[PDB]
C-alpha cells in the first residue's frame, strides 16, 4: 500500500549508521565480484561490477566506507564503498559544495561532508552529503529538528522537497550524478544502494558538489 | 551467540505442526495444574494457571489446539489450548481481521484464520494467524516462496518487521494483546508460549481482530 522507499532512504540514508571500516584486510576469495571483510560479529561483503579493481584488491589492507544492508546469518552487503591504502591526505578536506534551493544558489563547506582519502568513493560523499541535507534541510522528512522547518511538509516524505540532484563536478570538464529521491524499482536498499556498484572514486583534492533540491506538485 | 528465539518463534509458530485434537477425554488426575490427554505414542499435558475452569474440566471429553513443546520421554507440553465440547457453529467462521503494514491499513478474512468452535482459545486464533502473517508477509523470513519480498529482509529475522501486534477486539469493547515478537526471557518454547496459560477464550462470533506489523532501527 505505501511507499517503503521513503522510510528506507530516509533511514538508510540518515539514522543508520554509515560503515566506516579504516585499514581491513580483505579475505582474499574465489569470488570475482566481492571482497570480504571479517569481524567478530558478521561479514561485510562488497559488491562491486569492477572486476579488475576487485582482483587488484584482493587480499590487501583496505577502507570501506557507505551504507550496507542486511544478508543471511551474520552477514551484511555493501555496494563498492572500497578503497585503497596507499596515501591520503595530511588533513580532512571539506568538500566545495554549491547549493541551489528552489532554484536560490548558496556555497558552504562543513566539516559534516570531508575526506582525508586521496581518491574518495562517491558513494562516501553521497551519503555524508544527503545526511547533511536531512540535517539542515530536512530533505526526508522527520528529522526531529526546526532546521528545515520554513520548507513545509507538502512532499511523501512530509518534507518540502521531492526532486534533487548532486553533481560531481571534476576538473575535467566531466560530471556525474545521483538522483536523490530516487528508490530503485522497489524501494529497496538492495536496489537503491545499487548505484554505487561502479565503486566509483574522485580524487578528493580535485572535484566539488552541486546540488539542487526542490518541488514539483 | 545468537538470538535462539528468532528460528524458534519462526519454527514453532510456522514449521511445526498445531497441536489439533478434538474430543478427547482428559485422563482425571490430582494435579491442580494440567490436564493430560494420552495417546498410543505419547501423552499431551496441558498447563493453565485457571486452577478452576482445570478443575471443571477434570475427566471430560475436550478440544485441544495450540503449539506443544517437548517433555521428557513419552510426554508432550501445551499451556492452555483447552475447550468444552458441549456447543459448535454450524460452520467455521473466518475471523475478519484489520490489519496495519508499515502504518498502511487493509480489511481481510481468509479460512486461514477461522474456527468452529463456539468459544475459541485466544492461542488458536493467534497461532493460526502468525501461521498466515508469515506466508502473506514473511514476518519472521524465510518463509521459502516470494510472498512479503517487497518489504525486504533488514529485520534480524531476515524479514522487513521487527515490531508487531495482535490485539483482540471483543464486542464489549475490551480488547487484550498479544507481541507478535516477543520471545521471553531466553527465546525458548517453555518461556514465549506461556502468554497462553490462562486459557483465555474469546466468543467466536463477537469479536475481530488488529494486527500490526512495522519496523524500527
Ligand atoms: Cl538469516
Ligand atoms: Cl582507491
Ligand atoms: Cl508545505
Ligand atoms: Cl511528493
Ligand atoms: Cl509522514
Ligand atoms: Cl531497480
Ligand atoms: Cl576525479
Ligand atoms: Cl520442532
Ligand atoms: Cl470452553
Ligand atoms: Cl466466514
Ligand atoms: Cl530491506
Ligand atoms: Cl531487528
Ligand atoms: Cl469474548
Amino acid at each position: 500500500q505505501g511507499d517503503i522507499g521513503i522510510d528506507n532512504l530516509r533511514n538508510f540514508y540518515t539514522k543508520k549508521d554509515f560503515v566506516d571500516l579504516k585499514d581491513v584486510k580483505d579475505n582474499d576469495t574465489p569470488i570475482a565480484n566481492q571482497l570480504q571483510f571479517s569481524n567478530e560479529s558478521y561479514d561485510l561483503i562488497s559488491e562491486s561490477k569492477d572486476f579488475n579493481k576487485f582482483s587488484n584488491f584482493k587480499g590487501k589492507k583496505l577502507d570501506v566506507f557507505g551504507i550496507s544492508y542486511n544478508g543471511q546469518s551474520n552477514t551484511k552487503y555493501i555496494y563498492g564503498g572500497v578503497t585503497a591504502t596507499n596515501e591520503y591526505l595530511d588533513k580532512s578536506r571539506n568538500i566545495p559544495i554549491n547549493i541551489w534551493i528552489n532554484g536560490n544558489h548558496k556555497t558552504i563547506s562543513t566539516n559534516k561532508v570531508s575526506t582525508n582519502k586521496k581518491f574518495v568513493t562517491a558513494q562516501e560523499i553521497d551519503v555524508k552529503l544527503r545526511k547533511y541535507l536531512q540535517e539542515e534541510y530536512n530533505i526526508y522528512g522527520h528529522n526531529g529538528t526546526k532546521k528545515g522547518e520554513e520548507y513545509g511538509h507538502k512532499s511523501k516524505f512530509y518534507s518540502g522537497f521531492n526532486i534533487g540532484k548532486v553533481t560531481f563536478h571534476l576538473n575535467n570538464n566531466d560530471t556525474f550524478s545521483y538522483d536523490l529521491f530516487y528508490t530503485g524499482d522497489d524501494g529497496l536498499p538492495k536496489s537503491f544502494l545499487k548505484i554505487y556498484e561502479d565503486n566509483k572514486t574522485v580524487e578528493s583534492e580535485k572535484f566539488h558538489l552541486d546540488v539542487d533540491i526542490s518541488y514539483k506538485a
